[PDB]
């Protein structure tokens, strides 16, 4: 039965991000918003770059996602963009020059340098003036750790999101038999960042029918030493998940406690018993790094 596993892998800092996760807007070869013009008068063309943020939306209400408005290749603004869930008109706007503090969003428009000169959002497609405000990152079909992930993806391939990278964990059960969990990757949009789940195979654990074991944001030093996990593993250490029993029932809390989301449990029809693996991504001669060359597993041990 498996209780440790040491991960040896590269992941290639030069990857570069999909589409699913940083989704520029418009066809390819043009740009996204052509001749908008600032509040100086002054026309430009900008491409506008909706990215996911790696974490569940809807956050308190709203659907978060990542913005650049990019010109010449050179981000002139950036921020958070917030839509209502339910009415998909924009919430809130963080969108303000590149460098600028303190930020200072707005609702209609957006500064594009320290100047002061603004743009309206509405000409970038932010805020839609004949819809839905979100129309336009709607259409990209962005990732989201639960609605649009990567266990989505294993479970049906014209779902979710498609790995950028995976490292396959061969666990023995209880009863001598193999049960794969299996480490998605994809590169995130900022630097050094890797959006991560941990999933079983679909359909081996009870409470989900994807397999997704636990979300996380992964980061990287500059010199390609893993830095943090996240919430990968929650609050663990060492680095550990557990996956619970079959027939496993979490008793109903006391409430000042709040009951938890109900956490990896093995299919009924494994009949196998609780698995804590401690999964380490940190060893001296091995570990995950991030080096610029080949994403390549090198080798996966186990006890």
């Amino acid at each position: 039965k498996t209780t440790r596993v040491g991960v040896n892998a590269n992941l290639r800092s030069e990857q570069p991000v999909a589409a699913a996760v940083s989704y520029k807007v418009g066809t390819a070869g043009s740009p996204s918003k052509t001749n908008v013009v600032d509040s100086a008068t002054n026309s430009h063309n900008y491409d506008v770059v909706y990215s996911s943020t790696g974490i569940a939306n809807p956050v308190s209400g709203n659907n978060e996602y990542l913005v650049d408005i990019k010109e010449n290749g050179v981000i002139v603004a950036t921020g958070k963009v917030a839509y209502d869930a339910a009415t998909n008109e924009l919430v809130s706007s963080t969108i303000d020059y590149k460098g600028a503090s303190p930020v200072t969003g707005s609702m209609t428009t957006t500064r594009i340098n320290a100047a002061g000169t603004t743009v309206n959002l509405a000409d970038l497609g932010i805020v839609n003036a004949s819809g839905a405000d979100d129309a336009e990152v709607v259409a990209g079909k962005l990732y989201d750790p639960s609605t649009w992930s990567m266990s989505d993806y294993a479970k049906d391939n014209s779902k979710g999101v498609k790995p950028d990278f995976e490292v396959q964990i061969p666990l023995s059960d209880s009863k001598g038999g193999q049960r794969t969990v299996t480490l998605s990757m994809l590169k995130g949009p900022g630097p050094n960042q890797w959006y991560a789940e941990l999933r079983a195979k679909p359909g081996d654990l009870a409470n989900n029918g994807n397999g997704q074991i636990s979300t996380g944001i992964i980061e990287f030093t500059t010199d390609g030493k893993l830095k943090n996990t996240g919430s990968l593993f929650g609050t663990t250490s060492p680095t550990a998940i557990t996956i619970k029993s079959s027939g496993y029932i979490a008793p109903t809390v006391t409430p000042p406690a709040v009951q938890p989301p109900t956490p990896p449990t093995w299919a009924d029809a494994l009949g196998i018993d609780e698995q804590e693996v401690q999964i380490d991504l940190a060893s001296a001669a091995g570990g995950l790094t991030q080096y610029n060359s080949q994403s390549v597993v090198q080798s996966v041990n186990t006890n």
